[PDB]
């Protein structure tokens, strides 16, 4: 997901960034 700011700041950040990029990676 994209997201608004703030929002995906947190999936830029630590642990749900890596969560992100081995989502984004398996799919």
């Amino acid at each position: 997901s994209q997201g608004t700011t703030s929002e995906y700041s947190k999936y830029l950040d630590s642990r749900r960034a890596q969560d992100f990029v081995q989502w984004l990676m398996n799919t």
